[PDB]
């Protein structure tokens, strides 16, 4: 329309329509072409490991690996690995080869399922090595939803004067880099503020260096969205901007967390949620042998952490918010998994 969001002039068609080089374009591959090949490569690994672990007469170690032991039996035993499967097994090594990211997670996480199930191999540390965790988020399965952030914060930015920016959970930077990339291409000084924050502060030196042309006008403090933000040094109601990149669904209670992002926010001003739409296998693969995934199991998210946007939008207004303003898809059709959600805080 002339629908406008924190004020500025933005449509799911806007930033749908941006095109933007993936890994993909070099094996030239569409997205959902890749993303379809990456789940299906990843059935495989999952199919292999259910059938090991029942040839072996094998258990997982009794704690939330479970949970992800049974994710995967119930997605061969429902038939979805067939599916998957049909739309071609050992050209997998040459396509994972391929598949840029996503074949090497792929690679490193599908041939050591058994192992972290029955606790041979510790899922964090072994994703971890060589930084592959944090490159999985720079991933084409996961660009296009960081890029719709950016476009929009950039939007905002661009027409707004002295936003205040704060992002949660920022990490090692990966939708940060997309925003500044975008909003800053040149140390350009855009907003009143980009505060960095995440859980621990582990993460921030690592950030100034490889955001290092934005130094100074980041500033970087821990934040446990979890938490009430004021008793973590943030002042209360003064952002314009909160982003917030596949964090929110990794927390406990999510009405508990979004309250927090609210108390963040100013009235009226919006919040940047970046989410998977859906659990594909990939992202099962990849996260869920990793604790922080079945973070929601008491408050019922037991196959995996994530809500539908369907979900976020009526969690959103429960929580002070406008529910879902605008949603932008990374896909359409059946490959479709992840999305830019935009939400403004309301006054109570």
């Amino acid at each position: 329309s002339k629908q406008t969001v924190g004020g500025v002039h933005v449509t799911p068609e806007m930033l749908e329509s941006v095109q933007i080089p993936l890994e993909a374009d070099k094996v030239g591959m569409t997205p959902a072409e890749k993303s379809k090949l990456v789940n299906a490569a990843t059935a495989v690994y999952i199919d292999m490991a259910v059938e090991e672990m029942r040839s072996r007469g094998l258990a997982p170690k009794a704690d939330y690996r479970v949970h992800w032991w049974k994710v995967m039996q119930d997605f061969v035993d429902s038939g979805e690995g067939q599916r998957v499967l049909q739309e071609t097994n050992q050209e997998l090594e040459r396509v994972i080869a391929k598949l840029g990211i996503e074949g090497e997670v792929i690679a490193r996480m599908g041939p050591e399922i058994v192992n972290i199930l029955t606790g041979k191999t510790h899922a964090l540390a072994h994703i971890m090595r060589d930084d592959l965790l944090f490159r999985v988020y720079l991933s084409d399965e996961g660009r296009r939803a960081n890029r719709y952030m950016a476009e929009y914060a950039r939007l905002l930015t661009s027409q707004r004067r002295d936003i205040r920016i704060l992002e949660i959970g920022a990490g090692t930077g990966g939708t940060t880099s997309e925003v500044l990339n975008l909003c800053s291409p040149n140390g350009e000084s855009f907003c009143a503020e980009y505060m960095y924050t995440d859980l621990s502060p582990g993460f921030f030196n690592a950030a100034k260096t490889t955001l290092k042309k934005w130094e100074s006008h980041l500033a970087f403090q821990v934040l446990n969205i979890e938490d009430d933000p004021a008793g973590q040094g943030f002042k209360e109601h003064t952002y314009d901007l909160i982003i917030a990149a596949n964090v929110i669904h990794a927390t406990a209670r999510l009405t508990n967390t979004l309250s927090n992002v609210h108390k963040l926010l100013k009235p009226g001003g919006v919040f940047g949620l970046v989410e998977l739409t859906r659990l594909t296998p990939f992202y099962n693969l990849t996260f869920g042998s990793l604790s922080g995934w079945w973070a929601g199991v008491d408050e019922g998210r037991t196959e995996s952490p994530l809500q539908s946007p369907q979900q976020w939008n009526s969690l959103l207004k429960q929580t002070g918010f406008s529910g879902v303003d605008l949603a932008a898809y990374d896909l359409p059709g059946p490959e479709r998994h992840s999305c830019l959600l935009l939400s403004t805080a309301l006054s109570n």
